């Protein structure tokens, strides 16, 4: 029955609308999206999906029950001023804009109506193939049923759980930025395959399949990742020789640096949102 | 396409690979567990206990596995193979398809051993990986001299039920070992580290493990279902000034890409070394 | 129309403009090494900045960033309403120029521009941001003029520091790279002149391929490298030295330094 | 100038380099697309479909390419050149000019194999690169033992239509491979990284790609059209205390120059290794 809105038509809003349509959890005609600059590829992609489109962010608000904000962080204060008068009591405001705090949203929206129902969301692009990783934090006036609605909605396109808002910066550095780390790794792994004689296309396919299978093994396993690493590495063998050169470059610490750098940049954005 | 419901499969070795392939095959429903025999040097393994409860038949006699099976998976260490080939060589019949999974061991080395017993052994060489156990493996195979056309097609249908499977020329399989053969251990290492980073930044350990693994799987599936270069997807998900591009920069400053190239090379080279040392003896 | 200059960037723009036929070289007045060349082109040279302002319609300011305030104080009273003041000085913000000029006349038409030296062969990269009092047609006029000597597009002013780090400093990164590539060719036995020519032609062709392709640079990279071949071996050693991260460091350092100049200009 | 529009051109290999040369030659107008024939062991390549739409005749028989062509480009992998030469050596005629593009394959090795079928094979070795597709390639060539005076001239004319082309001694070509052969890949890596830097500092990706590429194009054009040392051009653009000289310093602190020297060397050394593994 319910309707879903997207303010913004970027990569992430497209990913959610496509993953939601592929889940059949609501008919695409229940979905509206507004961008003042939407590219015709994203227009023709969403329109063929059945996703209703408009340039007027207020049209989305009046159409929608659940309202996704998927725009750049600095654009958010302008959005809230535009649509703030149109926020009804029925609306659930789900922010995806990175580092934008529930406080900064509730402050803006409280100038119009006193109890805005706000949820902060950290999701990632693989929702487009329904394998996203999502966390959400509920705001001051979000009713308990709102969090469940959020949970059921985002569970149709990947993993989803509730966290305290203070962990969302860290989730950003981990699962939010994660897919870009994977894409970088797969491009380098394939370069390695090419270096050793594989055709590029086959190298790309084999590396991506190996990553997926490994991650799936861990998800469906009780065991520590180090234990599964142990089970792959035969004595004297090729895998342990490879693991050694990874260690010599400090491979593990680079991934730690990455999550940390992304979380800290997210906090730097959280401060400008709160300033 | 092909009818192999009444086909018997054997494993020489009952290690991580025999267990992973048998679990995948019986989970795919293309093999009844009681049509699978495995032989192991010792029966005090955790792998044999799980094969027994799976319904797989467990013998200590390699010749018994050979007599029971039509397709014969050789899943032992690379330096054992010429001793297995000696023990069972006379037991090999015309009906047998011998599938070697040892890293490095060449089709011609196996054909040479077996030919001393019977002239036209049907040999296939393959490189698979442990995620066959959840049916998301990556497998390549090459066909030997006396491999029939149906033999490669039969092998590809078998291994496709537990992951991606394609045919390659044999001289690529060492490279493949370094990529998808060792690939899972690189992912496990990467996931352990990513989870340490999540923990450093405040997340509970179990949630950090869960989120990194889900991030890796979804990204891999994204690429497998996309017609786009991995760099384009990197580009697509990196907003200007954002957290992700800042993280990408510190990966680059450590030479993250070169380490993965180093790893694939080291594994492929070690795989070639193991064969050379074997062929010297 | 008429154009004036108030450098190595002043020469480069006048050279490209004339070669494009967009402006008669004599409708151009400027105010060193580049003084012998410019006069040869039939471009009017005058030592008095005030003469340049009185003759010109469009006014490029190509001086050192801490030198603009002194020029503005000097010519400010001579800025009529027909004038468009285009600042190319690195880091000098639109606000700082308008502040100076507005003590003389309330609505100065200011445009801020980040262009680079390859305008001299009409392959520049130019961005520009329109000032508080510039009408729409001032932006379009500027876009038409600088499109004649390379790529040109409008940006928000807060992207110009980033553009400085990418295409503004870019040509020096390429000159450093071609000098090193030529040292490499020389090491492997090529004559120096042949190595310089072949390296620069490789760079040019590669850049033109990317400008004319719909594909990602990584996709074009894949196409060069045959399996097991020479190119992928060379790519590996680039990766092992963190070659990509150095170029990221470069754009970042240039952009940050531009911001620090942008502060000295606003202080 | 030599007249050659009506000659037929053959590619053994319908891969990335055969496509690049065919695309460049047809866009230059020096050959008609229907006068080109290419052969490949694999017809499902994206490049093979691209050649079809151009009007290039595609066959899976290396024999037919030879019989169709006057000039014959060898754009196969290096190690398979020996099997190709045995396969079509009997079909080589006196009218044929054989042009090897394979990295590292020496004129001596080609002439040795081909001399077994008919003496005086006309062989030319060249190293070119993918930007021929936009007619800005970099090509060197060396004439073989039995190449006529005209064959080198005809070869230079053909390849100058798609970029720079000059004659070199054969012992320089391995070095040219590491420089202009692999060159474009170094530039693509550079452009990707520069765009990453632009994005980090806040530019949209597409804008950073365009600006980075345009910066490199115009820098390269400046150098080619000036008589000045790359170092003098670097000096001319680095104002004192400015943003550029700050960025140059971080480049130097990472040994940026040495990485590019390492790259040319590695590619050239690998090019030699490949020929020594053949021999
Ligand atoms: O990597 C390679 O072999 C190709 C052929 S020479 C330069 N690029």
């Amino acid at each position: 029955s319910m309707s879903v809105g997207f303010i913004g038509a970027g990569q992430l809003a497209f990913a959610l609308a496509k993953g939601f349509t592929a889940a059949g959890v609501l008919a695409a005609h229940k979905i509206m999206a507004s961008s003042p600059d939407m590219d015709l590829a994203t227009v023709s992609a969403l329109r063929k999906m059945g996703v209703k489109l408009t340039p007027h962010n207020k049209e989305t608000v009046q159409h929608s029950d659940v309202l996704f904000l998927a725009v750049k962080p600095h654009i958010i204060p302008f959005i809230l001023d535009e649509i703030g008068a149109d926020i009804e009591d029925r609306h659930i405001v789900v922010s995806c804009a990175a580092g934008v705090t529930i406080s900064s949203i509730e402050k803006k929206l409280s100038a119009f109506r006193p109890a805005p129902r706000v949820i902060r969301c950290m999701t990632n692009t693989p929702v487009v193939v329904r394998e996203g990783a999502t966390v959400y934090a509920t705001g001051t006036h979000a009713q308990v049923e709102d969090g469940r609605l959020m949970e059921q909605l985002l569970s149709s396109v990947g993993f989803c759980t509730e966290v305290e808002e203070d962990l969302i910066d860290a989730v950003t550095g981990l699962s939010g930025s994660g897919p870009a780390y994977a894409f970088t790794a797969l491009d380098a792994l394939a370069d390695g395959g090419v270096k050793m004689g594989l055709p590029r296309r086959l190298a790309v396919r084999l590396g991506a399949q190996a990553l997926l299978g490994a991650a799936k093994m861990l998800l469906h396993s009780e065991q520590h990742p180090g234990q599964l690493k142990d089970n792959v590495s035969s004595p004297g063998g090729a895998t342990i020789h490879a693991l050694h050169v990874l260690e010599s470059g400090g491979f593990r610490s680079l991934l730690i640096n990455a999550v940390e750098a992304s979380c800290i940049r997210t906090r730097e954005l959280q401060s400008m949102a709160d300033q």
